[PDB]
């Protein structure tokens, strides 16, 4: 009726104001400082081991990256807004962490829109879909014990001191790995690491993602 | 009045994208059905060292909004008009089990209907997840990958199928694999991450060398 | 050195009354239909992959068209006929191989021709890899291919095509290519579909060709 | 004194592109200089018979709309300056086989007479046939460059010698150079009445 | 937390370079951190390395006081907000292929720490690489644009960095050395400088 048309109309101006006023009015969130650390939440979704080359000792992946934070500058009142307790936003309109694969051998490729969910509890969940190539030496991938390869992943620029990383288990998500990739998966965890390079003295973490897998 | 027809759609286009507020997307109390529909035009790859398959397909893409409805009556009876798919809000529909970005392969631009539908048809080859074990004998290889939004539950974004059989009417007649079979099915999936239904279409392919 | 200070004022006088002082144009109509003039010039058979039925192909594509929004008097900016812009400041015609199996590769500078009369000129270089079995190119008779190019989005009734010429320019073909060139035709087809109601437009570009001897 | 010269340049480039080219015409023609620096043949397909460079393009021109004063820019007498702030010539290769791929930064050196210098290392894939590589006499291929859009009436084109500059390249390539000539070429195309100008780079090569 | 994040975002903003001049003159620091030989082609004699290619630099300009902007000493900012250095490779044979951020770290001193991860296939021989000696390959980086009067270049030392080395790389690496060269063409008469690459690699073995 005409009360469900000005309801639907109503709720798309409330959704349009919320996006209005947390980006337009406010100035982007300039990244975690020493004095305002950021937690970060990683976890893998294992899709493929798509292609191991014993020539180049290179392994491709394609997998799903969950990450997750919570900023201040991101919460709304539900109660203020028609009772929206998400959106959904292009990933350029927010800012996102500079997580990176350490090992990589070839710019990874990006299988999903860059879309977010914001929550109105500043809870921001970003998971881009990837296929990389990283550093692996396949020898064995013939064998019962199969190959084992690792690859970390972290903040390229922000040491421990800005960007903390969080994984909520150390189990790489395989319940939606390919049941005929080439490759069957013996096992795959991620684990948070802290480290001092000779460099610096910050503490700088990553998660190692080690998977160990043989020829199906 | 080709001066007069050219005024017209100007004044719609600028109607609807500046003094009317645009579409943010869909949501639990504004949900929205996309309607998919696979034409089939290819299977040019079927790698059996990797287990990717390469497929060249256009998926037709529909959707209704009230805020791009019009009067013809008032413009002129123009009753539809192209735009690029960037000047309009489009879903943001993924292959599921994807090993590469897909290449597009025809021009970003739909069709507007005075009614609101939107027709959008990409051009895309793809390379997705197959075992090609048996595409040499007579029972073929099966092959399937799901399609839906990567961000939207069922409770924002709904699908549909106009048909479930996959249209093999522009199937390219001397490709190295012929098809024995292609389905386009929705499907209702609960994941243990999250308390929401999620909807895809899932296109299933038989096919074997010719 | 002030007449040619003179001639660039009136060019970039002209470029902004056609551009900056008009709104964009919004595309052909069926009350206002547009005719696409193509023609294809083959430079080169690059590949032709029998393992996949993927034959890669060079040529230059030449588009025409006119609208009545690009039109001057010369006589109005200093007897300026005609100007190159970069393709983005205008609307070009969505012209689409119809069985590419990858993204068209563009080799040539993205810049178009426009006249007084509201005519403009378009030459892309493309490679295109399309869908074609090369069986029996190792034979006298050769391999026979053919892929269609027209709008994507628009009937007939918003876009004809038309080409001045049914015979490919085969004068910038390469000498020396893998493959020789035993025809190529480019040929106005009209096409119904029985999803739509109106008449589709194309044109179907057929070579046959061999392995050079 | 750092902090002048420093707010010279920036006023001499806000002068020069926010004070106030739409490119050569027939009235206001351009002469474009080119030469060719040969860094390696890459590769040589004989199955698709395209062959791979690897060459830097010196282009120079010379505008009176870049040309300014020193004496009123702190003795400023060239700048560097991002190839998107300025007109630059459409030179194309006519018978490449994929697109160019741009090796260095796409930056130009622009001096107060109004003369611009842009060198883009490039890679390109262009039709070669090359049969005889592995003989004494080696193989011999072709490729024009020149605007893809002016005729001569527009845009002219000059070589400073059709020498190829072989002095930077790869003495481990697995091609040796025989010859690498670089020459301007009057071209009439039965399609148009316009000349058309291009230089013919023919480069001698066999497998070292 | 507030009052940091203000500070900031005040800073960034009262900060936002034509780059240097033979008056301005600026001294670019590069290191190499050489982490895989992936490829190694006989057919072409190009070679594929991984790398990270730190580069420090000094602008006047992107100095303040700490003490102005609550004690801030530096902050993370993408590549595209600063002038960077246009250093090239002088002998790749495919456009550098950039495997992390395109962010910096500026510090209140005005210093800039920016390392681009890189794949980069360049001009190298790999003959004898399946010898005792090994094969050896070079390739200089340097401004593109910018003679030795604008941009000079230094290294802290002449030693590749090899600590983060692939252990299972198809090649192991005998030595790699990063060495400052100041050199003269017919064309030019100001000095240029690069900074000469230089690997010997073996099959692993
Ligand atoms: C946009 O579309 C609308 C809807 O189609 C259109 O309005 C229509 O115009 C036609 C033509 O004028 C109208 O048709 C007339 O209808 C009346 C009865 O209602 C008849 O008496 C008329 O017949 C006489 O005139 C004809 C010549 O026009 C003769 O051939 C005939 O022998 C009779 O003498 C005639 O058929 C129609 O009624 C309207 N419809 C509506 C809903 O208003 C409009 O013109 C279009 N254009 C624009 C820019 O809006
Ligand atoms: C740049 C960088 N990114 C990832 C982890 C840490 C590292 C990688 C190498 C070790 C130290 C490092 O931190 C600052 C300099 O380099
Ligand atoms: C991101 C996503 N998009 C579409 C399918 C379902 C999936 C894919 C991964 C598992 C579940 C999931 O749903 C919500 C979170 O992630
Ligand atoms: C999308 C499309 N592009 C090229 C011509 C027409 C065609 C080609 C395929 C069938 C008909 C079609 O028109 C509407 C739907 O698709
Ligand atoms: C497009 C083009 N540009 C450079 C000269 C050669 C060529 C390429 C084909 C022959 C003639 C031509 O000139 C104008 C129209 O086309
Ligand atoms: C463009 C260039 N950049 C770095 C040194 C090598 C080179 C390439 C050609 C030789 C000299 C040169 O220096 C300045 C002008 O040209
Ligand atoms: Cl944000
Ligand atoms: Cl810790
Ligand atoms: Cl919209
Ligand atoms: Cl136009
Ligand atoms: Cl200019
Ligand atoms: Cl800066």
């Amino acid at each position: 009726d005409y009360k469900d048309d000005d309801d639907k109309l109503h709720s798309q101006a409330n959704l349009m104001r919320l996006k209005s006023d947390l980006f337009n009015r406010s100035p982007m969130y300039p990244g975690p400082t020493k004095d305002d650390p950021l937690t970060v939440t990683l976890g893998f979704t294992l899709q493929d081991i798509v292609k191991a080359d014993s020539s180049t000792n290179e392994v491709d992946l394609v997998y799903y990256e969950q990450q997750r934070w919570k900023l201040n500058s991101l919460m709304w009142d539900p109660n203020e807004y028609g009772n929206i307790t998400d959106f959904r936003t292009s990933a350029a309109d927010i800012w996102t962490p500079d997580i990176t694969a350490y090992s990589s051998t070839r710019p990874v490729q990006v299988l999903s829109p860059q879309i977010a969910v914001v929550t109105h509890d500043g809870s921001v969940m970003f998971i881009p879909a990837q296929r990389l190539s990283f550093m692996c030496d396949p020898t064995g991938v013939d064998s019962e014990e199969g190959a084992t390869c690792a690859v970390k992943f972290g903040s390229w620029v922000y040491s421990g001191f800005e960007i903390d990383l969080k994984t909520d288990t150390d189990q790489v998500d395989l319940s939606s790995y390919y049941a005929s990739s080439k490759y069957e998966i013996l096992s795959a965890t991620q684990t948070r690491q802290v480290q001092h390079y000779s460099c610096c003295p910050e503490p700088y973490i990553d998660v190692n993602l080690v998977v160990k897998f043989r020829e199906r």
